[PDB]
């Protein structure tokens, strides 16, 4: 078994479309008011691994219980990426991960090239 | 807004085949040996809402950022299935639940019918 002390903190990654950019928004400011969380940049395109536009919730491994549970409750129907940060971009998002809503495919190769 | 204290628990559902068992065997075993969990009985064939054999794992809240980040990590390729506890069977679910692995379909119908 590795050891859970070697997750140093999670990124979720909230994805939207058009129709849904607004529940998005939402769902953002609920996370911003509520929690220990570093909010990245909107992105309305696809970058990186992420296969639609999404932003990045950014804790430490203490709000893991307090953010995700929310998620699980208030996303609203989005598709959500959570993964821990250890040190191994590609294991992290493709093995370590899970997901609210219904999976998405991610352009891992993007990650596997930067290795 | 969801009020998470409005979440009493939590379970995991740890799916398996025969070719997987022994993987889960000791999944279980690691979860026994390190949380606060309860571990309900075994089934190997699916039962009710699932669609292929498993074990349950119930947890307080407060093992959440115990149990879940250790099987993001050591669930060995299994797909896992984590529901809160809300006090509504068909929502938590199908709409409240997170997924390590690859998602399966529930019968969500079998848990209407329960009321
Ligand atoms: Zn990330
Ligand atoms: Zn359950």
């Amino acid at each position: 078994k590795e050891d859970t002390i070697e997750i140093a903190g999670f990124h979720a990654h909230v994805y939207f479309d058009a129709a849904s950019r607004d529940v998005a928004a939402r769902v953002r400011e609920g996370l911003g008011a509520r929690f220990e969380v570093q909010l990245g940049r909107w992105f309305d395109k696809p970058i990186g691994p992420h296969p639609k536009g999404m932003y990045q919730v950014a804790f430490l491994p203490n709000q893991f219980d307090k953010v995700v549970p929310w998620l699980m409750l208030n996303r609203e129907g989005l598709d959500i990426l959570v993964h821990p940060e250890t040190g191994d971009a590609v294991s992290d998002h493709a093995v370590y991960s899970l997901w609210l809503g219904a999976a998405l495919a991610l352009n891992i190769e993007f990650l596997r090239q930067l290795s």
